[PDB]
């Protein structure tokens, strides 16, 4: 049939985008469709009419009414145009027809956004951490415009409209100083082609209501400058010296005034030594770079500039700057550097309710993921609980999402495909993104409706009836809980220094604290309750427990891993689209299954040498033995299920992975070679036996 699509209101980006992204959906149902804002030619009809203003009451909102063969969008913004159009395309893919249900909404959390890392597996040489140009030999993916327009068509789709690149020193790949043109850590003609590609990301971003974010880290300089004056490119023991803020601030000036549509996303850290010094760095370096930028432009705006608690005090330092600049945003880790919990609590909470109390926008970000890595997660249930908690607890109202896994071997995944051909996160990762930009929008969605709503996306995704795909999300809400409960129950640290999915030795469940915890951890990252080392003294001294218990945990989570397997399971025989993907969401499930069981295990070997330390019955030891032999037979077989489908665990491939083993030089990335030192931890605890009974 012919269908019109009237564009009214001020001709914008973002409603020429609204307009041409509704045409070619519905071209691709199979409708004719009139562009026209001719009441002589305006036979069915959508009229898009984008509003002037309406302020913060009315940002990103739209209205949808229907009378018969009518429908009329109302975009509060250029935003709320594009969400309404989505509003439709959304109704159109899950009907097949123009029967549209009148709508009026707008999003809870005000941004709601991922970041991409320009960051690297290992440090380049003559690098520190962090520290990468630029470059097509480093990022050849950075340079692909197609590739950028499925990124931020996939954020459009998922109503994200924030995107965050991370990189330790961007400034010397990006903006040129006369004053110290040495500095420049590129070339010529890269610098031209890194010039093109923020012009193009800045501008294909705005038409889709995105902002582009640049973070960096500090204090850290370009190589060349760093060169020129015979000084460390970053080193956390070095004081603020006059010439660096001078380079820092002339280089943030320049930003400002060379991409003046981008926000800054700064930390102060990782390598400033003190507080004083990030407040003194952020104050009188960082943020007068601004303010230069801005008059150089004529802007008397203060655009958001947004600050991150990680390795400050992010509440001292907003205290210091206000008086400086009002706008300023925080953000704050959700669970440490992992995914442990939708029921925080405990100092970490405290942080965020106080950073949320200074009443701008508070950003929660669900950062690195850990103790994910590098199996497929997007668990509805867990995302939405953990939306909610990121209100209730930490009074968070915008979002900040890492990539699910593979931070930093962006743009791809570790599975190993058959053709040495690299999976794209993009396509893997699509129901990550879609659950947190789901309930960013909207967080308290009754379940029993959300249930319906994943079963029809799995299904579709998977070409299997919605009652059929109920299987997938089942998985996913089962495999979903193990590395959270895990990670928190038995975790050295939510951070990337660890690796849960390689497994832990014995040793780091019977002395924890030999392999360094941090206050903060246990007291934050869910419910209260006792470590193993904890609930067998309290055994032995007939004290009472309380809280989540660590043998209650190891039995929900292989119950998990029973659930998952079985349901995903029931699903290969019929899906009719993505096949090869669903072979490879079931190999993950029982990965998690048997990683599960080896896990059990070997807290149970734990529990009985605890026993054997506080009453000396050998008996516990030699009771030990077979339960190491079972969780050695389980971990066997996950070496035989990664083997041929994933290139390694850990993306940050360097000695600062410690647990459960050091990753220096990429080392112990692989089961394979886990498996290796789980042998011999075996081995050495059957001569230990020997020696204590002789
Ligand atoms: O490695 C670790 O345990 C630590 O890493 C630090 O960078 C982080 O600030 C801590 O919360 C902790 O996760
Ligand atoms: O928050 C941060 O920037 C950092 O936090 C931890 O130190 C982590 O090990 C780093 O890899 C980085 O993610
Ligand atoms: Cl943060
Ligand atoms: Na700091």
């Amino acid at each position: 049939p012919e269908v019109n699509v009237v564009m009214t209101g001020d001709m914008t980006t973002r409603l020429a985008f609204a307009g041409e992204q509704l045409k070619q959906a519905l071209v691709e149902k199979g409708y004719e469709v009139n562009q026209t804002t001719d009441e002589k030619e305006i036979k069915r009809s959508i009229y898009l009419n984008l509003l002037n203003d309406t302020t913060k009451k009315n940002k990103e909102r739209f209205d949808i009414s229907t009378k018969g063969k009518n429908t009329y969008v109302t975009g509060y913004d250029g935003n709320g145009i594009i969400y309404g159009c989505r509003e439709l395309i959304d109704q159109l893919d899950q009907s097949g027809t123009m029967d549209f249900k009148p709508v009026s909404d707008a999003p809870e959390m005000v941004l709601r956004g991922a970041c991409i890392g320009l960051q690297k597996t290992t440090y380049l040489p003559g690098h520190a951490v962090y520290e990468y140009p630029y470059t097509p030999e480093s990022f050849p993916w950075f340079y692909d415009k197609e590739r950028w327009i499925k990124y931020l068509d996939m954020m459009v789709e998922n109503r994200m409209n924030s995107l965050y690149l991370w990189n330790g020193h961007p400034f010397a790949s990006l903006v040129k100083l006369k004053d110290y043109p040495f500095a420049l850590e590129v070339d010529e003609e890269t610098f031209k082609k890194n010039e093109e590609m923020f012009s193009f990301l800045t501008t294909e971003a705005e038409k889709r209501g995105i902002f582009v974010i640049q973070m960096f880290y500090n204090i850290i300089v370009s190589k060349p400058f760093a060169d020129h004056y015979g000084i460390k490119t970053q080193d956390r023991n070095r004081p603020i010296t006059p010439l660096i803020s001078d380079y820092t601030r002339k280089s943030v000036a320049a930003f400002i005034e060379k991409y003046p549509n981008v926000g800054l996303l700064v930390c102060l850290g990782e390598a400033i030594g003190t507080y004083e010094e990030d407040v003194e760095w952020f104050t009188k370096t960082i943020i007068p770079g601004i303010k230069d930028g801005l008059k150089v432009l004529g802007r008397t705006d203060e655009p958001p500039v947004l600050v991150r608690a990680h390795d400050t005090d992010c509440k001292m330092v907003i205290d210091a700057a206000l008086p400086l600049y009002k706008n300023l945003y925080t953000m704050h880790k959700y669970n440490g550097s992992s995914l442990t919990t939708y029921e925080p609590r405990g100092p970490w909470a405290k942080i965020h309710k106080d950073l949320s109390s200074l009443g701008s926008v508070h950003i929660s970000n669900v950062h690195i993921l850990a103790n994910l890595e590098p199996w497929r997660w997007s668990s509805p249930d867990f995302i939405q609980k953990s939306v909610k908690a990121m209100h209730s607890v930490h009074g968070a109202n915008a979002l900040h999402i890492y990539p699910q896994a593979n931070y930093w071997d962006w743009p791809y995944t570790a599975d190993k495909l058959a053709n040495g051909e690299r999976e794209e996160q993009v396509y893997r990762d699509w129901a990550w993104y879609k659950a947190w930009g789901r309930y960013a929008w909207k967080a308290d969605r009754n379940r029993l409706e959300e249930i319906k709503y994943w079963d029809k996306q799995f299904g579709d995704f998977y070409g299997i009836p919605a009652e059929m795909a109920d299987n997938i999300r089942i998985a996913y809400e089962e495999s979903g809980e193990i590395a959270p409960k895990l990670l928190r129950r038995f975790g050295i640290t939510e951070g990337n220094r660890q690796t849960l999915l390689l497994g832990m030795f014995m040793s780091q469940f019977v002395n924890p604290y030999k392999y360094t915890i941090h206050y903060g951890f246990y007291e934050s990252c869910g419910p209260g309750g006792e470590k193993l080392i904890e609930y067998v003294e309290k055994e032995w001294k007939k004290q009472p427990h309380v809280g989540e218990l660590p043998l209650d945990i190891i039995n929900q989570v292989i119950e998990h891993g029973d659930k998952a397997v079985a349901a995903i399971d029931k699903v290969v025989s019929s899906a009719k689209k993505n096949s090869d993907e669903l072979r490879r969401l079931q190999n993950d499930m029982h990965c998690y299954r048997e990683y599960a069981y080896a896990f059990y295990y070997k807290v149970k070997a734990a529990q009985h040498v605890l026993n054997y330390h506080w009453g000396k019955n050998m008996d516990e030891l030699d009771k030990a033995v077979p339960l190491m032999e079972e969780s050695l037979k389980h971990y066997t077989k996950l070496v035989d299920l990664t083997k041929d489908t994933y290139l390694f665990a850990n993306s940050m491939q360097t000695a600062q992975r410690r647990i459960p083993i050091g990753g220096d030089d990429g080392n112990n990335k692989t089961w394979s070679e886990m498996l290796v030192h789980y042998k011999a931890e075996l081995y050495n605890f059957k001569e230990n036996i020997e020696m204590l009974k002789d």
